[PDB]
């Protein structure tokens, strides 16, 4: 639906967030009977790439193909895929790394803390001494110790890696394996 | 036979794991030629039946039928033909389509309470002692989402027709057993 | 040299195995300039020519041509490129879509029946009536769903050209052995 | 600071590997509030220089740009940035992309030939005729795909940068053995 539709909502995101299939479940019932199919789907596209993120690649892009079939089905039927991606979603690994890594980022840039983009790495389109840009493909394990960051930023950390799944435990192996490389 | 006959019986035959059953009201509902009405009823079998058991493949019927669309008939048939073999032979699923619909149930028989006030958007005592899950180790913290009034209720039964579900299933009895 | 020669070479080659002709002949279109027909080819040959041999490489080409289409030339070339590499060294399968030209052909020859009376829709004989396979064991129940007159089809044969048709096949010997 | 050098920039970093660089353009391009170029951005970069690195990776660009679109700024920098740090940290792979430039590089300079007759679309010399690759072991048959004139032409060269390109390689040389 009492309750405002806003603190269904509110509700909905954190049971999912916090892995409870059942409340989850519930809370789609209470907006799929409120009828509003679009905001549903919507709300369900947040929630898979906000907390689910690099926990589960797969299941968060796999939330993009139950809205598509719910925009084609509508209500009724629409809650059948939307059930199975919310399950799916519970029960997945969570993380929200991304999602805090490019808000550290964006609290950089806005309070003013960002640097100029640094000339090897400008469109050679438009357009020092040195090597200039190092395209990667050309190396071994396609990656070259190069600067990307800029000036100014060249110390910041925004991405800390987690290990709730599988997937994310790779990836973050790899970003560390580039920092030992780069040392 | 009427249409909606044969749109019965191809979700039976899907649903029932026989191909070539599936296949000949497949074929059947080509040659009617209602493209739009094939492809909504495949995307429903999909996740209806299949589910859980495969997401991957009930998510690929969408991408198939994102094909027929652009294809049209006859071409149409061959990405629906895939799919139709892939969801007669995954393992099969309903119990996250049969979960939202007990928890329908009780939302329609009043038994449904209030958002408990932790869960409330503290944008507009609301959210008040809301603990956020990533914070926590396992990206989880024991914490009420259910309303006081289905604090009991149970929804979701987990099956382990497949490996994907037997996996998540694995999850919702450990967070069981975390919490208590 | 004609725009249909240059399609059928296009499909022929990736069905072919053939990287290296099958990249000829998309640079030749890619060059012509027309991408629909490019985008339309290609998820014709990811479904026809792979389809179970590669279940996630078919769909991935319709996640192709999506970008294909919100870039356009001569960007719209590299999506286009990836997915012709891998459509070409996939395992290929030609299974489904033989199985429903099959089942087509029963049809058009008037060898096909009724929908039985079990798998007709209730919301429009003595015994069990539809049995509904998700009360099952392994979500399977033993249930005809072929017509009386089609009731010793076989549309499907299965491949074994890569590991998902493989595991496929298996089930549907499997449910052949259980119906016996 | 201008919005070409930004959208290079995101573009350098992620075929580079660098996280916190991607993230910081990234955080530019959502600042200035460009989503479109992103999308685009994004697109080209998954199919680029990830590609066959992690097909699957490259996909997703294309589900997360589709939720983009949906939910737009604010929200829609969330699908994004998870991308971006997937992408990061998948293998890199230019090969298929290097494969078609080069194809087209030989047509532009008209070393290209005619579509073989055998090739040519049948519903408009001696031997067999086409050959069905399905008809036979492991779905190929050695069998000419190339025009006469680029009979020796070689434009992809796998890489084993990931596990997935190494398997196509691996395939793509396996076919070599074979017609030798």
């Amino acid at each position: 639906d009492g309750d405002a539709h806003y603190d269904v909502i509110s509700a909905f995101q954190k049971s999912i967030r916090g892995s409870d299939v059942d409340a989850a479940l519930h809370y789609l019932a209470r907006l799929v009977e409120a009828g509003d199919l679009a905001s549903i789907c919507r709300r369900l596209m947040v929630i898979g790439y906000e907390d689910i993120g690099l926990g589960n690649p797969a299941a968060a892009a796999r939330t993009v193909n139950a809205v598509l079939a719910a925009e084609k089905l509508g209500l009724p039927e629409a809650r059948i895929p939307l059930a199975d991606v919310v399950v799916d979603l519970c029960l997945s690994p969570k993380s929200n790394s991304a999602y805090m890594a490019l808000d550290a980022a964006l609290a950089d840039i806005r309070e003013g803390k960002a640097g100029d983009v640094p000339d090897h790495l400008r469109d050679s389109h438009y357009k020092n001494r040195g090597v200039g840009y190092q395209y990667p493909h050309h190396f071994d394990q396609a990656w070259v110790n190069q600067q990307y960051l800029p000036d100014k930023l060249k110390n910041a950390q925004y991405y800390q890696p987690k290990d709730t799944g599988k997937y994310e435990q790779a990836l973050g192996q790899q970003y560390y394996r580039i920092k030992e490389w780069k040392e």
